[PDB]
């Protein structure tokens, strides 16, 4: 009744795109689909549930200390996570059979093809449609943010929608947005909090939700909510929205520099956001405004925002489930290559698959 070997499935070798693949047989046809430096990524067919996955090989994973602690801390996460709008994870596997030989890891996941820049040069959504994902958007962080994750990275190439608007969160928690170039012109720090863009405070939670008030308002016009050419640029962009902080404000920030720089703009008001989100569901704007707050500590939750009226339709406290405990003492501990490699290994061979 209780299981004590685990069974090791054959495995079959083969070279694509100058890529060794060795893989379970189950997983029939693969197809190449690109290689980042986080892995090449094949297509392919399933034949244990049916789906179509993908399966990603990662590069390098043990490389430097940094890196072998990045490939643990994705690990951990991608199994942490049991929510339809977080992506989850479906197999891991290696060739290995023991940590001698262990090197490789294959990540098997969803094949999820459009996301939600995608989505939105192919049609106008409706407006059902835009209501429908933010509320997706905010369960699946409800859930996140209850195991006390940090998404960090939450903007649209990191949301995955299907032909029914079903829509998951992706690339979660992790670290590996620090090597993306966040300065000029670019998408990636459009989506960030001024805290966190600035370094004013430190992380926190409530710095999706910032990203999420700017996803919403680009669904509802548009538009890019904060398309700043700089950092400085994106900051003015965002206080003449929200307007300059206060003084309960200022004494949360630690860097005496950055406090005498807000002071030195010229003082603004807050603005009206019915007269920016003209058209717009009022249910829409009042909720925009509570998730567009400069001061984190006074941002709307996502447990909070499932709530509000806007999403009515869609609302069920008795379906928004709430995360296990994801124990996170690893992130502040001292190990060497080789130990973090031992655990990645012992959270491969351990993967327990879906019911």
């Amino acid at each position: 009744m209780l299981e004590m070997s685990q069974e090791r499935p054959t495995f079959y070798r083969q070279e694509l795109n100058k890529t060794i693949w060795e893989v379970p047989e189950r997983y029939q046809n693969l197809s190449p689909v690109g290689s980042g430096a986080y892995g090449s990524v094949c297509a392919a067919f399933d034949t244990k549930t049916g789906l179509r996955v993908a399966v990603r090989k990662l590069s390098r994973p043990f490389q430097s200390i940094i890196h072998a602690k990045r490939t643990y801390r994705e690990l951990r996460l991608l199994k942490h996570m049991k929510h339809e709008n977080v992506i989850g994870l479906l197999d891991v596997f290696t060739p290995a059979r023991s940590l001698e030989e262990f090197n490789d890891v294959y990540l098997v996941t969803h094949l999820m093809g459009a996301d939600l820049n995608n989505i939105v040069k192919c049609q106008k959504l409706t407006d059902d449609h835009v209501q429908f994902l933010i509320y997706q958007i905010l369960r699946g962080l409800k859930y996140i943010h209850s195991a006390d994750i940090i998404h960090r990275d939450l903007k649209p190439s990191n949301l995955a929608v299907n032909e029914d608007c079903e829509l998951k969160i992706l690339d979660f928690g992790l670290a590996r947005h620090t090597d993306d170039e966040m300065t000029g012109y670019v998408a990636t720090r459009w989506y960030r909090a001024p805290e966190i863009m600035l370094n004013w405070m430190h992380y926190n939670q409530t710095v999706d939700i910032w990203s999420v008030g700017c996803i919403m308002a680009e669904l509802l016009t548009g538009r890019t909510l904060f398309p700043g050419t700089d950092h400085i640029d994106q900051l003015k962009l965002i206080l003449r929205l929200v307007g300059t902080p206060g003084a309960e404000l200022l004494k949360k920030i630690s860097s005496e520099s950055a406090r005498n720089y807000i002071q030195s703009l010229t003082q603004m008001p807050k603005m009206n956001f019915a007269n920016v989100f003209i058209g717009a569901n009022p249910l829409a704007v009042d909720l925009l405004e509570k998730m567009l707050v400069l001061d984190s500590d006074k941002r709307i939750t996502a447990a909070q925002a499932l709530a509000h009226a806007y999403f009515a339709q869609y609302h069920d406290p008795d379906d928004e489930p709430v995360a296990d405990p994801y124990d996170q003492s690893f992130e502040s501990r001292d190990l060497l290559i080789d130990e973090w490699k031992s655990l990645t290994y012992d959270e491969v061979i351990s993967f327990v698959p879906p019911p």
